């Protein structure tokens, strides 16, 4: 127990309960696309979000860059669109 506290996970949490709660009541709202600030902070909104009643999932470009994003229960992605998203858009092409 000392004083001095910095880049923290707990404070973190907090705001994305904010964050998460204020998207749910707004119905205009039917997703979000959070960025990749941390790469533990991932897991934590996640855990926060499907507490809330939302669906989360993480979507990335590269390995290396990888964000996390949610959706709502009616606005929410299918298994095998979901499967898609990841791989992209349309790799149809190859």
């Amino acid at each position: 127990g000392s004083s001095g506290s910095s880049g923290q996970k707990v404070e973190f949490r907090k705001r994305m309960e904010k964050e998460v709660s204020d998207f749910i009541q707004d119905s205009g709202q039917i997703k979000k696309k959070f960025q990749p600030m941390n790469k533990i902070e991932r897991s934590i909104l996640h855990d926060v979000v499907e507490v809330a009643g939302l669906t989360s999932f993480s979507f990335g470009e590269d390995d290396d860059c990888r964000y996390v994003m949610i959706f709502k229960k009616e606005f929410a992605p299918s298994d095998e669109e979901l499967d898609s998203y990841r791989r992209g858009s349309g790799p149809s092409s190859g």
